């Protein structure tokens, strides 16, 4: 049982050690498309690239490239798109991806500014009466409503395909209280947030995959998907304690590199699953 493994690693202070074995066992697949010179300004970080095998392709004939990966968890029957925080020049590609994949939710785990630097472009409207038009991808985005809570904000957005005049409602879930350094002290508000996403229908098989991002789309984004998938597998299985968080993480790392950036994010992921298991047993 993971709770006792938690006890052992914590008492022995073997978090980094565990983290390094995960790093060494992690898959390495080609990322040739990401490294083409015509795509250099589509990548926020030169060392964070989607693998070619799992990369999301845009349906535009010119350049299909976005820094986004499909993570397919076959036993849990859950998919996620993990992406970077859009850049000033990829906001239109971001919303084209949302459209093309039939996503119902966008999960944002960062602030636009952290540590005095921009981590993401402002890619959604701040006021109902000031909608955004992405001329490169022929999309219009309107803020419908905004519900601001202590730990997170939920926004209803209308995305319109200006080409076909079809519209969809997109939910934006914005976790606003992840600290600039380290991880939250308690997983309580992160679990609350994860249950609110689930309750919305955004993670359900009747929609395209949820879009999940932070700045790079590997650290906090990784923690979100890892906790969700582990708790779902504990619901599904005859024996809940058969769920090994290290194996799930390695299965998720076949689809996108570097998921869970620090030993502190790993320890936080265990804490989130262990605490969330109580509210599921
Ligand atoms: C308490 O988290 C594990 C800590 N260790 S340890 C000795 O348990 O691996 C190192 C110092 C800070 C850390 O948070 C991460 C590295």
């Amino acid at each position: 049982e993971m709770e006792k493994e938690f006890e052992q690693i914590d008492k022995s202070g073997s978090w980094a050690a565990i983290y390094q074995d995960i790093r060494h066992e992690a898959s390495d697949f080609p990322s040739r498309v990401a490294k083409l010179p015509k795509n250099k300004n589509r990548n926020r970080y030169r060392d964070v690239s989607p693998f070619d095998h799992s990369r999301i392709k845009l349906h535009q004939e010119d350049n299909d490239y976005i820094n986004a990966s499909l993570i397919k968890m076959e036993e849990a029957q859950r998919s996620y798109i993990l992406t970077q925080g859009p850049l000033p020049n990829t906001v239109g590609h971001f919303w084209e991806m949302v459209w093309e994949q039939k996503s119902r939710g966008v999960v944002m785990l960062n602030r636009v500014m952290e540590k005095g630097s921009l981590k993401c472009a402002q890619y959604w409207p701040q006021k109902e009466e000031k909608e955004m038009i992405f001329e490169d991808t022929n999309l219009k985005l309107t803020l419908i409503s905004e519900d601001i809570k202590s730990y997170y904000t939920v926004r209803q957005l209308e995305l319109e395909n200006l080409t076909t005049q079809e519209t969809r409602e997109i939910l934006h879930f914005h976790y606003t209280t992840w600290p600039d350094f380290g991880v939250p002290e308690s997983p309580a508000s992160f679990l609350n947030f994860l249950f609110k996403v689930r309750e919305s229908g955004s993670l359900s098989p009747e929609h395209g995959p949820v879009v999940v991002h932070c700045s790079a789309g590997i650290g906090r984004s990784g923690t979100f998907c890892l906790a969700d998938t582990c708790l779902l597998l504990m619901d599904k299985r005859k024996d809940p304690s058969s769920v090994d968080i290290k194996k799930v993480l390695l299965e998720m790392r076949k689809f996108r590199m570097g998921l869970i950036q620090t030993a502190d994010q790993l320890r936080f992921s265990y804490l989130a699953v262990i605490e969330g298991a109580k509210f599921i047993m």
